[PDB]
């Protein structure tokens, strides 16, 4: 229906939009460069919208990836997408192993209310705050990291994946509580506790060791799961998902044991989500036929479970329930790619009508801490399926609304798999020459006016602008030059000497500096002004994203020589700020922007 | 009883303290420089503790000053102070000839509003704000402006004072209106309307010039001249003042023509302010017996009563009223000068326990627009006569009581004249060597902070301050200087190539300019930091009386040699703002304060 394989090209490009860094060779985000660079662990992902690292969706988001590799990595050779998928994945599992601290890990790397409450690209985040990290021993949290290192072990045939996975599991089971788990509360507090990790990585630790002691494991928890309201049945009536992964467990059990336990638990937790219910009791559906969940990222949940689906169907024989569980798979996928009341995509940079206002900080690309400037995202976050729709199929593209139009590692994690084994099934071609180049503003610009001039005197308000966004970025050896033309003053008998340099407001904390009037050739001269700690210009808010300073170029008093008009830096300058490229732009000795007399 | 002379001497005095810009070289007011020189007509009078020039007091003022020579000028020879009286009024009638426009006037500079939301000195006010004019015919205003002139003519033997007089008189009773007459509304608002002006002025007039057409015009104005409630009777009820100078043209008249019906006036005014009244009607008195005719300036209405009733009584025979009237008079001025319940004089300077807050801008002497700094008056407002206390005696010497610390031209008018009439009876000798000099604070000067100290710089935070009183004043050519000593430099091998300048902060609207470090002798170097136009650095308001500029001289980053500790500059400061006399202060050339290196 869909072309899946583009579809799943870019849904595996967004994870290399959320690296922090240092960012691999292979990274293919122009817009992205080493961010969080001062973190206690490197790498890794950031969460959603914005710089938080939270372990627990982070692995789950990659036991996903892993999963999705381990189920269809060979039948994916058409898409071309493997590698990809396989170094994305890698790139996670490597931060998770760098966590390691023996009795305990680190499990957080920000704070989320001081995170969450700027709005900027994370490339300049340092400037604007200073990022803790968290350490403890949570079993959710370890568990989950846990798992995501044991199908990372199959996947990627990895032995150092494998002993690490060995080594949380077995601290996850030791610490058998949430208690140090306390960094996340609120974002992603444990709601479902700890049980459903233990058992969903001793699950993968049977599967990547054969030892049947982690088999005896897993089923030693499944009396400790959640039940169902009062009932004795194990919960079924939710979706797998970062906080909760025993559905997914259950479906691998049914497999590997062959037991009638597991069956009937996959069958009634499945058919509760297909349009058939179970029994008469069935999760909630739009009108438009999308399974909704829950108000948060239902587009994820929906996806996630197809991807349940698929894989249980493929696992089965019997035809009528392979069927219903392939048809109701493959409409949450094709759903959340435009076979919905729209007619349109929840994927970012994909199909029909895509969101083109996610929620995301560094995909936006401001330079002044606001939501509502820029008004278009200066990027393209490819491959994002976004929350989605609410109950009754609505929907706006709205950056303010952090429900519909967030997005997220875990949203994305389920959606990868069953996109693989739709593009399995269906072929499709990516495209070529992915991602193509993105449009560029200028970044590094004076913006200038005429604040007085007279007949013995220009006086210049300047401010030297750092937007960058391809990728944000920090410059400490910054400045500008002002170029004149002192033929006037010559042809009236005075010199150099004669004209004086004065300044009439300099920023707080900009420090800065002014050289004297400087020889280019002929008669053009030109002062400099050059920044101490360019770094403290940047796209961070309203303050820091232009350096102002007023200075002024002054012939004697009683005076009336001075003549601005054949200046070169004078040119087109108004009593208006405007971008000038006549005051040009210096890395240290490189020109970044403008022009040059001459030159 | 009291020193009546001096009395007089300071009450003259209090005008001086008044004058506009330019002042005249006999102005004995040290705290007092040419303010208000971009004013549309120059000289004249501030009205009272402010720099509105308002016409209708200020000619009232001039009138009443001329009345006590015309009556009293041969009488007070032994005060010494005619030739002081006889200038200072001159001062104010060559403001009122100045005013002229021919067929109108200006009538008022500066606007009630806009001039009395600011606090602060007179001659710096310009920085603060532009002045308006304001020009008419209205005839309270004109009328009251040919009095001053007409009186002034005889008592100065002036020609160009009568011609303009005249010309006055001709515009106001042509006009009839106070239309024209709004811009003191609120201030000095015609509340008895202008007949009493025109009565006031034909009076003055006749006896200019013994022309009878003008005797003949102040005789057809009185009927329309406002009645005594729904009675026939002329209004008596009220004081001689601003407003309604009726009662004395009724007192001149009485004395110039004889007739019964102008001394039955006379009489029922009078009678009406004495302690047994009118026929059961009297004026307010206090318990203290100070006749109190309305919340504001009660002592100005009686004193000028008092004036009123010693020139009637000397005019007289009755021993009966001459008594009643005299005892009166001399009752109420005594009270002003300290027989009253707190046995306080109530004029500035002058007896026992005189007010020393009065609500006088200028005498205060503020920098920075507050009326609560400094605590205590910078200047002595001598001879002022204040608003005084209230319906019971009580009084309070603070400068936020608006009305019993007022103080004002018209204050002091009518009780000059009293005093002359006190003087010419009694004698007294004025003070020797009046006024003495004031003690002064620093009025131009650094206040310097350390705002970082590290081993390869030093960070100062500078504010030059312009808190000027004596008087305050307006300087172009400010700068400071940094004195540093680079011996710890030179050993260890740099040189002053390699110690660099640069600014973190200069306060917008402040065109500074910093030197090269500059060798004054052997290891001894500074910066001269100099603002252009130093004018900007005013004691206008919080941000104006000083400017503050961030510099940090710096050795370069990684070196450990940077001393600070001998610099002549740095001695004694701290991380806290404060004045230092090791940061001089120059206007051009010249040093005005603190020290250099070299004694
Ligand atoms: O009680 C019903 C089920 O709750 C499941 O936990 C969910 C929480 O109830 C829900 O608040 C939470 O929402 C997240 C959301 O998933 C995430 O995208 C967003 O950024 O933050 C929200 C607040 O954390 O989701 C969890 C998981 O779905 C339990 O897992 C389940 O056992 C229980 O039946
Ligand atoms: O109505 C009674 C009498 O009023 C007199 O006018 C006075 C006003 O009523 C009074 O409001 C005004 O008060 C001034 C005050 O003199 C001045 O010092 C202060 O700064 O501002 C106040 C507001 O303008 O004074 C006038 C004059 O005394 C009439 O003159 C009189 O005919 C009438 O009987
Ligand atoms: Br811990
Ligand atoms: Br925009
Ligand atoms: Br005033
Ligand atoms: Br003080
Ligand atoms: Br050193
Ligand atoms: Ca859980
Ligand atoms: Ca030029
Ligand atoms: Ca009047
Ligand atoms: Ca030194
Ligand atoms: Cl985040
Ligand atoms: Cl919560
Ligand atoms: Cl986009
Ligand atoms: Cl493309
Ligand atoms: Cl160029
Ligand atoms: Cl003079
Ligand atoms: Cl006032
Ligand atoms: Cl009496
Ligand atoms: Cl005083
Ligand atoms: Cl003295
Ligand atoms: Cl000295």
């Amino acid at each position: 229906s869909y072309n899946y394989a583009e579809a799943l090209q870019k849904a595996i490009y967004f994870y290399e939009c959320q690296q922090a860094g240092p960012l691999p060779e292979w990274n293919r985000v122009e817009w992205r460069g080493d961010a969080t660079m001062n973190d206690e662990v490197l790498g890794g992902w950031y969460d959603a919208g914005a710089h938080v690292k939270f372990n627990l969706p982070m692995a789950y988001s990659a036991a996903m990836l892993g999963w999705a590799l381990y189920e269809y990595g060979d039948d994916i050779e058409a898409s071309g997408q493997r590698l990809h998928l396989e170094r994305n994945l890698a790139f996670a599992l490597d931060y998770l192993v760098a966590c390691d601290r023996g009795d305990s890990v680190v499990y957080q790397i920000g704070d989320g209310a001081a995170d969450h409450k700027w709005w900027g690209s994370a490339e300049v985040i340092e400037k604007e705050m200073t990022r803790p990290y968290f350490v403890g021993k949570g079993s959710a949290v370890v568990g989950q990291m846990a798992a995501a290192l044991a199908v990372g072990s199959i996947v990627l045939k990895n032995d150092t994946y494998l002993r690490y996975a060995k080594k949380y599991f077995e601290l996850a089971d030791a610490t058998r509580s949430d208690s140090t788990y306390t960094a996340a509360n609120g974002f992603y507090s444990s709601h479902s506790g700890f049980w459903d990790e233990l058992l969903w990585a001793s699950t993968w630790l049977y599967l990547a060791t054969g030892d049947r002691n982690y088999l005896d494991k897993a089923e030693s928890y499944t009396p400790k799961l959640n039940r169902q309201n009062q009932t004795t049945d194990i919960e079924y009536q939710w979706a797998h998902c970062w906080d909760d992964c025993h559905y997914g467990a259950m479906i691998l059990l049914a497999r590997a044991t062959g037991k009638e336990e597991y069956h009937k638990f996959a069958q009634m937790h499945l058919d509760w989500w297909t349009p058939q219910g179970y029994n008469g009791k069935r999760v909630a559906y739009t009108p438009g036929g999308l399974a909704h969940l829950d108000t948060w990222g239902p587009l994820r949940y929906a996806t996630t479970e197809a991807f349940l689906a698929f894989v249980y169907a493929d696992s089965i024989n019997d035809p009528a329930l392979k069927q219903k569980y392939y048809n109701f798979a493959k409409s949450q996928i094709d759903y959340a790619l435009g076979s919905n009341p729209d007619n349109r995509s929840y994927v970012v940079g994909f199909g029909n009508n895509p969101p083109q206002r996610p929620h995301h900080r560094t995909a936006h690309g401001t330079w002044l801490d606001k939501r509502d400037i820029p008004e278009k995202h200066r990027h393209v976050l490819y491959g994002a399926l976004v929350g989605g729709p609410g109950r009754d199929d609505s929907y706006e593209d709205n950056i303010e609304d952090y429900v519909k139009n967030e997005v997220a590692c875990d949203y994305n994690a389920g959606f990868v798999g069953a996109l693989c084994r739709l593009t399995a099934e269906y072929g499709g071609t990516p495209l070529a020459n992915f991602p193509p180049p993105e449009q560029r503003d200028d970044e590094f610009f004076v913006e200038a006016a005429i604040n007085q001039a007279s007949d013995h005197f220009t006086e210049i308000k300047a401010l030297l602008n750092n937007r960058s966004s391809w990728p944000a970025r920090l410059i400490k050896d910054l400045s500008y030059n002002y170029y004149m033309d002192l033929t006037e003053v010559f042809e009236a008998g005075y010199s150099v000497d004669d004209i004086k340099v004065t300044i009439g407001y300099c920023e707080s904390g900009m420090d800065v500096e002014i050289s004297p009037i400087t020889h280019l050739y002929d008669n053009i001269y030109y002062i400099k002004i050059s920044y101490i700690d360019g770094t403290n210009i940047c796209p961070i808010g309203q303050e820091q994203y232009a350096a102002e300073l007023q200075f002024r170029i002054a012939a004697p008093q009683g005076t009336k020589f001075w003549d601005p008009t054949n200046d070169f830096s004078y040119q087109g300058l108004t009593r208006e700020l405007a971008k000038t490229k006549y005051m040009p732009v210096f890395d240290g000795a490189t020109k970044i922007f403008g022009e040059v007399p001459g030159g």
